[PDB]
C-alpha cells in the first residue's frame, strides 16, 4: 500500500501525503534527504494551496521558541511545536514529532508545485536550532515498532517511498551498498568519475571537498567547482557535434529540439564510483543524458523539446540531487549505516544504453577519499 506514495512536478521535490494535528489535517509534504526539519505552512501565502491551522488542533502544543532555517535555495523562519502525525499511505502509525510552523518564508514555496512541507529525512546534527530537535523519523522508530530503514524510488512525476524495508518489486539485479561516512547529512565518498569511460583523473578527495551528500531535496548533480569544470569539459567534447551556447552549460538557458528529436546519443553517460564496504572496493552508478539534462514542460515550447543541464557547481561539496536517484532504487539503512543503490523499476534507458549499478572494482592507489 505504500508502492506509488509519491508525486511531483519535474525540478521541483518529491512529496508524500501526511496528517497533522487533531483532528487531522491533510498536507503534502516534499521529501528530503539532505535536511532533518519537518516544517509545515502554518500561515497563509501566495503559493500556498492550504495550511496547518494549529488553533484547530487539540493535539498541539507550543515549544515557544522560534527556528530559523537557510537552504541552498530558499529560506523560512517558524514556531517549533509538537503534534501527532500520520503518513496515510506509510506505515500506519501515529507518532508525535516536532513540527516547525512557518510563519514567514523566502524563496521556499514554489508557484504550483502542491505541496506545503517538507520532511528532513537526515540525522539530528543538522537540524535547527541544534541537534536536541529530534527529527521525524528518529521519532518514528522510537514511537513504533518501524525498522530504522527507509528507501527511495523516484521517477507530473511519482514513485515511492517505503518505511520500515525493502521493497524487491522496486528495483532489478543487486543491491550494492556504500557507507555512511558521518551521520548529519547522508553523507557519502566518490572514489572515481568517467564521463564515457574516461577518468576525470583528479585526486579523489577532489570528488568529496568538503562533504559529499544523497540529497532527495536538491534537483542537480552539484559538483566541486573544479570537478564540474572538469566534467564540463569532457561533456562537450563528446558533444561536440553540436555547440550550445556557455549559457547552457551554466544552467541559466535552455537546449530546444524539434519534438522527437533530440540527440541522446551525442551525449555521455556519467559514472560515479562510490565507495564500497570492504577496502579499496566500490561500485559504480551509470548516468544517462536522460537523467542529467531535465526536461523543462511548457507549452509555449511545444513545438520542441527543451532542456535544463541539470549538472551544476557547488562551493559547499557534491550533491547526489533528485537527477541522480531517478531511475535507482535508493535504500537508507540507517541501522547498517550505509546507503544501498539498485536499478529501479522505473528507468529510461533508450535502446542502446542502459543506467546501471555494478560492481565490483578494485583501486591499487590506498588513499582515504575523504575530505576531512
Ligand atoms: C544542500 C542541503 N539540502 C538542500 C535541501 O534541503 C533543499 C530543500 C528544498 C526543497 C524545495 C525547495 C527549497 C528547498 N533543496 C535545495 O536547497 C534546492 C532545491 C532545488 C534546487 C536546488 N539547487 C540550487 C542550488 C544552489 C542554489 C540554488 C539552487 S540546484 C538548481 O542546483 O538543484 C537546491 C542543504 O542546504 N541543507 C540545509 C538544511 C537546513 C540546515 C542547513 C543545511
Amino acid at each position: 500500500e505504500m508502492v506509488d506514495n509519491l508525486r511531483g512536478k519535474s525540478g521541483q521535490g518529491y512529496y508524500v501525503e501526511m496528517t497533522v494535528g487533531s483532528p487531522p489535517q491533510t498536507l503534502n509534504i516534499l521529501v528530503d534527504t539532505g535536511s532533518s526539519n519537518f516544517a509545515v505552512g502554518a500561515a497563509p501565502h501566495p503559493f500556498l494551496h492550504r495550511y496547518y491551522q494549529r488553533q484547530l488542533s487539540s493535539t498541539y502544543r507550543d515549544l515557544r521558541k522560534g527556528v530559523y532555517v537557510p537552504y541552498t535555495q530558499g529560506k523560512w523562519e517558524g514556531e517549533l511545536g509538537t503534534d501527532l502525525v500520520s503518513i496515510p499511505h506509510g506505515p500506519q502509525v501515529t507518532v508525535r514529532a516536532n513540527i516547525a510552523a512557518i510563519t514567514e518564508s523566502d524563496k521556499f514555496f514554489i508557484q504550483g508545485s502542491n505541496w506545503e512541507g517538507i520532511l528532513g529525512l537526515a540525522y539530528a546534527e543538522i537540524a535547527r536550532p541544534d541537534d536536541s530537535l529530534e527529527p521525524f523519523f528518529d521519532s518514528l522508530v522510537k514511537q513504533t515498532h518501524v525498522p530504522n530503514l527507509f528507501s527511495l524510488q523516484l521517477c507530473s512525476v511519482g514513485g515511492s517511498m517505503i518505511i520500515g524495508g525493502i521493497d524487491h518489486s522496486l528495483y532489478t539485479g543487486s543491491l550494492w551498498y556504500t557507507p555512511i561516512r558521518r551521520e548529519w547529512y547522508y553523507e557519502v565518498i566518490i572514489v572515481r568519475v568517467e564521463i564515457n569511460g574516461q577518468d576525470l583523473k583528479m585526486d579523489c578527495k577532489e570528488y568529496n571537498y568538503d562533504k559529499s551528500i544523497v540529497d532527495s531535496g536538491t534537483t542537480n548533480l552539484r559538483l566541486p567547482k573544479k570537478v564540474f569544470e572538469a566534467a564540463v569539459k569532457s561533456i562537450k567534447a563528446a558533444s561536440s557535434t553540436e555547440k550550445f551556447p556557455d549559457g547552457f552549460w551554466l544552467g541559466e538557458q535552455l537546449v530546444c529540439w524539434q519534438a522527437g528529436t533530440t540527440p541522446w546519443n551525442i551525449f555521455p553517460v556519467i559514472s560515479l564510483y562510490l565507495m564500497g564496504e570492504v577496502t579499496q572496493q566500490s561500485f559504480r552508478i551509470t548516468i544517462l543524458p536522460q537523467q542529467y539534462l531535465r526536461p523543462v514542460e511548457d507549452v509555449a515550447t511545444s513545438q520542441d523539446d527543451c532542456y535544463k543541464f541539470a549538472i551544476s557547481q557547488s562551493s559547499t561539496g557534491t550533491v547526489m540531487g533528485a537527477v541522480i536517484m531517478e531511475g535507482f532504487y535508493v535504500v537508507f539503512d540507517r541501522a547498517r549505516k550505509r546507503i544501498g543503490f539498485a536499478v529501479s523499476a522505473c528507468h529510461v534507458h533508450d535502446e542502446f544504453r542502459t543506467a546501471a549499478v555494478e560492481g565490483p572494482f578494485v583501486t591499487l592507489d590506498m588513499e582515504d577519499c575523504g575530505y576531512n
